[PDB]
């Protein structure tokens, strides 16, 4: 096979595991968009918009590792680069290309369509160099091969996005072939002396604490450790709690698992053993203002056991080069049994997180009910995406069935993520049943995605809780500005199916106004399976759980805390 | 009184005329809302997302000079970076305004929510540079009224966007009061030798060049220039045509005016008399890829009087410190009648340009009698918004009567842009007539800020054209990427009134197929002061103006031009 | 005449005033070099480094008003950068051009030697960017004429450095020509009422408020507001005293004027008369960790009108669009008398400036003998470069006859600025007496230049002060890295002249030493003069001892948690 620029990208794409890339085109990138699209191992996908784009690839790398965005120059990719800088913030590797201009239009006092109305087409290299591991530039062909390997082999190796450019009049030139696959994985091992002495470290740290915690972060699937960390809380036989944003990154029905850690909104009994663990053994974590509880709840620094995806800091020790993966195996194949904190936890009697019984059929719904009645479709099989609102504290509740996930944005915390999300998590992982539960309020900056699920036929279960604005903000600190425009969300669903041809799109939108009407569309989105179905569920405006107004309070805290002196 | 950062802030924006600024709230600006709100003589907006916002601030100076813009650090602002580089891209004056983090935690190893995960927040500053006039970052109350004037005296000097950032914790801080209003405006005169000379150079070079053509460009609003070029015009009684994205920017009514010119879809006979003039006077043009149709028009070096808002090339010489306002008024009292162009022009019987007569009834809907009801709307109180599509081509060949305005987009491009630029302009310019020409394609991106314009009862007619597709970019280079999902457009109208109470939203949603269903929803829509209509109208894909066909071809040509040899 | 891009920029520069520019050859920009030369109004001069070509023209900015400096893509412009940035902090329109890289080399896969070995060659100007007020790379002669006229502007108004680059291929390339000269200095006039309103509110602020002080900072000369602040004083009657930055932006015969206010460091009584004044009027101040003695000395804000040169914040309004030139020449056409700060100053017989008696002729020379003998050089026509280290305080305690000149370097403290720097001044200053004062470990950084004030036979005369390392340092904190390797200074002004050159190196051991050696150099009217003078390491004024233990204090002070 002989390659040009473009089918050079389309290989190395599918050597990653794609199978599908989301595109929007424009006059920059039409001849990219035809090289792409000569790879028969590939779908390219269409998207509404730039930033759904972009958040449809971050929702396909939660599936299947990776992902890649395509867009057209500047008035594409300057939006796309929110949902580029929100896959750094979650350690997703997503490749954005965009279309450039033709490469004679360089340094030749060219006023391009598309750009600021000057001569020169560096900014947007520029910009995107602050929110990726690596940004180029291609030219020429010549030049193709090599930077394409460099941003994929970066965005594998740091589990973060990348950037790409590409001269529109060059992406069907000739260049070298793709060599193997093998190579784009290509890594480090772990430095073996530094594996062995943090691992020993470790047992020194514990030999007298025997009531040891481990806290599971949000970086241990970006670690690849998530199954090594089941070998080892199994050694251990200590208490494993998950940080909020590393739900379902442990297995839930493991009987070392005692819940949620989350400063004053942990599960019952969480806090009161994580203060008295002598150990705790934190397992890729992001502490921020939002996992700490607005900085009221940061782990004890005496202590600490840090395991990072790639270092530990162990009794007062830097360890680089140590892989957590490789750390945790061994650490399970070397640890003693430290039962003490998991026995405390018990001893406690603080019982399981309090849960309402079923609703009367007929009374006004409510946010425990909506609640309930999803927990109760969630199989090993089942996906929930969800989003940054009051859902992400109802997903929290939730009791996980081994296998089921759970898919939170709350680095980034872009209202609206879920819906493009959702789409290309379900273009990538199709056959899972996939749940997106949001709030009216982020649907509102994304919503137009669901026409895409729509024309892919994909059965999207949407619940949509219309509480009447953005009730989170209420909770940090309300004005006028958390009203927003109340819309018939579930006629949307209509619009989207477009002139109503029965081969025009499969799409339902049901109204839910008590737990029967709920129960009864949850019915008929299980058996719509030619394409999704948004469930609106009508609730009131302050009717959100008790976690979120703890955790509201303690963030306008932090937030509006005063400067301190400077000299 | 006693100012704050915050009212500060809003008492500059109600100096330079704004009474209304576009929001959407995130935990990091709410103290800053408040202040904001706090300010009596402007109204606080809200917009559905952030690109939303930043398109709806452009539209705003569009009708009153200047805008703003309030948004969330990081996942706010990204996506409106695109919006103002469009604003920079269009010579508006936009104050993009961003909350962000609270001042305790620079330097601080602090993670912190909305960013990417790392302790470093110089990064959107860093990012803004590149596509604003001024950016600066507040992170101290003493520092706030030296940035705040500092970028708004750039904005309105420069026409063109800027950058604030506000730590959250200081905007309700005490500051210095601001002083008058007149200070912002403040500008260079003229320099008098300068101007004097640029004009005599003129002349010079006019007096053995007989047939003076006058090329009204892009910028001349920004530089205030408009009335001054009638006066010129008038003295001169030479041939004045437009180039396409300088639409209404010169009386259509005045008899020196023979049309657009744009290359080889100029008005007829313009392009003749462009060539056979031996002086063309370019006022504050743009000359792009795009203006020059692919750059088979660049206007002829031998012949060019070069007129910029701030400088004039004339007679092989540069003449910075000459305001273009200035250089039209002076030349216009000095130069002597130039009819020769004019003369030549009607010397053609090219005749005027060919417009189709009024359709059948019951006909199908045809693209040119879309056209034809459209201009029979137009009055001297008339706005029309044109989209980046066919769009840009009906709303060339529309007679405009003195007083009606055409705004593009043409320099950024960004598809979409017209839906949110529609809802702040009509914001802005209540009084008018407004009316928003914008394909199905484009509609998609951004068609949630129709909702807006039903919330506050904005009476914008909105003329969707449904070709199912993204023409002009099949006019350029066809493909899969072209095709879009289809909705019933006109139902959306019913989507944003909500649960459909009488006082939840007076937005129309109505359907043309027909020249006669056509003229009924013109009716119905001009009937409806309480809120936007949406008339849906239905043609065939290919159903384009002839102009599309002929300018995507030299487009295409451009775009994809091989590389020149560099060694 | 037929312009071309580097013709263009020549006559640009011609017309700002420039009648020199600096220069160090490299192949990017060699073509360039010979379109400056075609233009016979100014001369090129070479310089040895690029840092040292920058500072030159940084110097030579202090006499002229403006300056120039040519440099060589890369390796020339990285190093110049540190110059760039130092004409930014002490407000000095320093236009830097950079040769670059042939045009047709852009986007093109091409790696060229002087660059990172990479094939991306906007680093440089990015990197610019972070130290200019404008920067701009020109790759096409039709683009030159805009940008050149954009940095020259830029440059002027905003008195900061700026930056162009041009391909090396197209230097000689045809282009427009520039207009009128006119054009380039076209400032906005202060808003009228503002003006008037900011005059009216200090008027306000200062009605009962009898004890009215000025302090003179060191953005007056950038606001070419002196002659103003001289009418100002002259009508308010009240006590004038200058920032030690500010040394010599006020006639110091005029009997309103006080002294040096810095904190513990001020001439006597001027800190009481300050924390005593009822109002203080500072005329472009800079507020740093230096110029506040570590933050120790800081303006009462009760008492502030804060005239900038472009803005003024008085009785808690700000004005910006008002100009300082402005603000006191309205100011100064209105105002009352208000002497009460000067009175308070005179009633309290604190004294002048107590100043060391001649030495015994033959005793070892000490610090402060070499200081008075230099004061006594002083004249109207004087000029004193004072480099960074104990020379800041040296010449803080000058007394200078109206018209000498002192140029600091106090918010860049480049060690070592003070050699190009007096070579750039003296070539643009050449009628005036010129004196370097700088300490041999200042000295050794760029000590080249010297050899370029031989060969051009300028008469600078350079008070070496060999103290045997860095002083300045040791009185903030002490260790092995303030020692440095001694020179016999005096022996290099023979390596300069060569084998063609008339520099002098003496040396100074006593006060009769340095007494004879300053009238040989005050004979040497071909080139100049280095007198070497010893002194003990720890023998400084009292003032750097002070002074630095303030800003080790702040420089150390914990995080605040
Ligand atoms: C793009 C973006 N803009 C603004 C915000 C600030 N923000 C955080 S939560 C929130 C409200 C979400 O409202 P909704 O989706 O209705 O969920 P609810 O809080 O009502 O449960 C907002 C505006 C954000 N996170 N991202
Ligand atoms: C944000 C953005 N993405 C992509 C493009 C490329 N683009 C230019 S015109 C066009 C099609 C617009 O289609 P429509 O609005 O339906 O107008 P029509 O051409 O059918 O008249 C596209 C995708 C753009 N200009 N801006
Ligand atoms: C380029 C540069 N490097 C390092 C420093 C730090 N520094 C400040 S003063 C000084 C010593 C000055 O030594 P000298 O010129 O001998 O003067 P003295 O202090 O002995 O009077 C140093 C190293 C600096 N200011 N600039
Ligand atoms: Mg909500
Ligand atoms: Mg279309
Ligand atoms: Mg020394």
């Amino acid at each position: 096979m002989d390659y040009t620029v473009g089918t050079y990208l389309a290989e190395r794409l599918v050597q990653i595991g794609l199978k599908h890339h989301f595109a929007v085109a424009g006059d920059y990138n039409l001849v990219l968009l035809d090289n792409l699209l000569d790879n028969k191992n590939m779908e390219q996908v269409y998207c509404c918009n730039e930033l759904n784009c972009g958040f449809s690839a971050e929702g396909y790398a939660r599936a299947k590792g990776a992902a890649a965005a395509v867009v057209t120059y500047s008035v594409g990719a300057l939006s796309a680069f929110d949902a580029i800088g929100g896959a750094y913030a979650e350690n997703l590797p997503v490749i954005l290309i965009s279309g450039a201009p033709n490469n004679n239009d360089h340094a030749a006092a060219h006023v391009l369509h598309h750009a600021l109305g000057k001569t020169d087409y560096h900014y947007q290299l520029e910009m995107a160099k602050n929110i990726t591991a690596a940004a180029e530039a291609i030219y020429t062909p010549e030049e193709a091969p090599a930077k394409i390997d460099h941003v994929i082999k970066t965005a594998l190796r740091e589990k973060k996005p990348v950037y790409l450019e590409i001269a529109c009049n060059i992406a069907s030139m000739p260049c070298a072939a793709p060599g193997p696959a093998s190579a784009l994985f290509n890594d480090e091992a772990s430095d073996e002396a530094s594996l062995n002495a943090a691992v020993e470290e470790t047992l020194k740290f514990i030999e007298n604490r025997d009531k040891v915690a481990v806290l599971v972060g949000s970086k241990l699937r970006a670690a690849a450790a998530e199954e090594a960390a089941v070998k080892f809380a199994d050694a251990l036989g200590g208490a494993v709690a998950t940080m909020a944003a590393a739900k379902s990154f442990f297995p839930e029905e493991n009987p070392h698992y005692i819940g949620t850690s989350w400063g004053e909104v942990s599960y019952p009994g969480v806090e009161k053993t994580m203060k008295e663990a002598d150990a705790v053994i934190a397992l890729a974590p992001v502490f921020n203002d939002y996992s700490t509880t607005g900085w009221t709840d940061i782990p004890d620094p005496k202590k600490l056991v840090l395991a990072e995806p790639r270092s530990v800091v162990v009794n007062g020790i830097r360890f680089p080069s140590v892989h957590l993966k490789d750390y945790l195996t061994r650490l399970a194949e070397k640890v003693s049994k430290k039962t003490g904190a998991l026995d405390f936890f018990k001893s406690l009697n603080a019982g399981e997180l309090k849960k309402a019984d079923p609703a009367d059929p007929s009374a006004p719904l409510v946010n425990a009910e909506i609640a309930r009645q999803i927990e109760d479709l969630l199989t090993p099989n089942t996906t929930v995406i969800a989003e940054t609102g009051d859902s992400w504290f109802n997903a929290q509740r939730m009791k996980l069935p081994n296998g089921a996930r759970v898919e939170y944005e709350m680095q980034w915390g872009h209202i609206g993520w879920s819906v493009p999300a959702a789409f290309g998590y379900a273009v990538g992982a199709p056959e899972r049943r996939n749940i997106l539960m949001v709030g009216d309020g982020s649907f509102q900056l994304t919503a137009q995605e669901v026409a895409q699920m729509v024309r892919l036929k994909l059965p999207v279960i949407i619940f949509l809780i219309n509480n009447y604005g953005y009730t989170i903000e209420v909770m940090i600190h309300d004005g006028p500005y958390n009203n927003i425009k109340n819309w018939d969300y579930a006629a949307l669903m209509e619009v989207f199916n477009g002139n109503g041809g029965y081969d025009s799109g499969a799409g339902k939108g049901l109204k839910a106004k008590t737990a029967a009407e709920l129960e009864e569309a949850i019915k008929v989105a299980l058996d719509n399976t030619d394409g999704p179905t948004l469930i609106e569920c009508f609730i009131a405006r302050e009717d959100c759980t008790e976690e979120l107004v703890k955790w509201g309070e303690r963030v306008a805290a932090a937030n509006s805390r005063k400067p301190v002196n400077k000299l």
